[PDB]
């Protein structure tokens, strides 16, 4: 019902006299409410490094953020333990409700008004369970309440001229049985990288990690790039040699 | 050192006036010296059905037997249960345990003198642990004791007539999680024939259940033949329909 500039000016009229927190990533939805709200309010972008994204990702957001001139400050903890390491069933409540809490302590320490997100309309109608942690405390998804869209977002990135990255997802993801080890999601992605790079999978790749199994997911399009026995018995044994038991093929293409 | 028909002489001064019992399973080994007992002695061709092994297996056991004038008896035992079901790390080990006590069963009601098996000379090489469990109780291996050869096997069958069948093998090695259940081994048969019925995988195939995941195992020169994604999708969605939560495909093809 109400279009882009009507949602750009509201979006603007909110963070007018308010010390803004932005839970910021480096995806395109935090980096535009990032920059938003740099350029209207006393600002600063959070990023919570869980352990769970490679050290590239941080850069990236950090850089990001210096060249956007979002003030940006990124806090590494210690949130790999052994409770954590456990319970995989609530791994996204429990990663989301320890980043909202350091969000929270930054926030009142700083003595700033409210905490942001870049959650977007069309989240909402998605089993997100972070937003469950998130939205569990206090913690604003304007981008959400403007019903703003993934085209909308994008379309004002665009005016904005923010450059759309490619999108990181989470390593921890990967980790399909107990524990999320930092050397589990090493080996997934030490496969991936392999993968994408000597075989040239520019679309979706997942390497699984099931008690150190490898399952390899891919895109129905990319398929023939690794069906000749040559290319597959590289990735089988590059695979093993990264420890992995067993090297299979998840025949669930994506459509 | 010693010749084939040193050998085989030696085979039959063996059973010479011997009530002699073949742990007969339709397989090249088992029926050769199933064939040269019941020729030169009072031998009695005894089949053990484990649940194990398809109808199929156990009627082309016993025909073979029919054919070959062997006499035979197939005894059914309900050896699925509970504490059978679990402890996959010694199966082999019990399932040859079990079947040995019925034969040594047999034996004592028949009064008859020893027991044979078609343990081949070559076998002795190998790790194969129901043979610990057989040659735990009094087993005799003439083929071993004689120096036999896969190759001194299969000769001396041709010279006989015996017919040498397609090898099947055991169910329960495709159940790579406990329990080994009936339905599980089912799941895995009912993959194996719809995969090489509708693709034509003449050669090894096996679809393993590793906690309701199809594992796929196939031979280097048959991988083409499944390598486009209309056969893949058909085979995930067909395996999915038996019931497997995910369908894999081992990268580790057999040389
Ligand atoms: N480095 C980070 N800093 C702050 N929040 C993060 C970070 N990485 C991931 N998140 C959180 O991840 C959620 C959505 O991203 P994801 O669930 O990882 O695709 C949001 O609630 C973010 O707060
Ligand atoms: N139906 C059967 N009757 C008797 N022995 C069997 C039967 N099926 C399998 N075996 C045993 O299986 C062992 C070797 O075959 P396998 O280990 O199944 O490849 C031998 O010790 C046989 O006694
Ligand atoms: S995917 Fe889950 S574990 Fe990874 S950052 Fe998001 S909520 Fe946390
Ligand atoms: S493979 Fe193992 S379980 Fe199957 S018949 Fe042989 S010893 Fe028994
Ligand atoms: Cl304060
Ligand atoms: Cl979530
Ligand atoms: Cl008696
Ligand atoms: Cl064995």
């Amino acid at each position: 019902e109400k279009g882009l500039l009507e949602k750009y000016n509201s979006l603007l009229e909110f963070f007018k006299n308010k010390k803004v927190i932005v839970a910021y990533s480096g995806g395109v939805d935090s980096t535009l409410i990032s920059k938003i709200a740099s350029d209207n309010a006393q600002t600063l972008a959070v990023t919570i490094d869980n352990g769970f994204f490679s050290e590239n990702v941080i850069k990236k957001a950090e850089n990001r953020a210096k060249k956007y001139n979002i003030p940006q400050k990124t806090i590494k903890i210690d949130y790999l333990n052994e409770i954590t390491s456990k319970d995989l069933e609530n791994r996204c409540y429990n990663c989301k409700k320890r980043i909202a809490e350091e969000l929270k302590r930054i926030k009142n320490e700083l003595n700033y008004d409210i905490i942001v997100d870049g959650t977007i309309y069309d989240d909402i109608f998605e089993d997100r369970p972070g937003i469950k942690a998130f939205n569990e405390s206090n913690i604003i998804s304007p981008l959400s309440n403007l019903k703003f869209s993934k085209n909308d977002v994008f379309e004002l990135s665009n005016y904005l001229k923010i450059d759309i990255p490619k999108k990181d997802t989470c390593m921890a993801t990967r980790i399909l049985s107990a524990p999320i080890s930092k050397e589990n999601m090493a080996k997934s992605n030490l496969a991936e990288e392999f993968i994408k790079l000597n075989f040239h999978i520019e679309s979706y790749l997942r390497v699984r990690y099931l008690e150190n199994i490898a399952i390899i997911e891919l895109t129905k399009n990319e398929s023939e790039k690794i069906f000749d026995n040559d290319s597959i018995e590289r990735i089988n044994t590059e695979l093993k040699k990264i420890g992995f038991e067993k090297v299979v093929l998840d025949l669930n293409f994506k459509g």
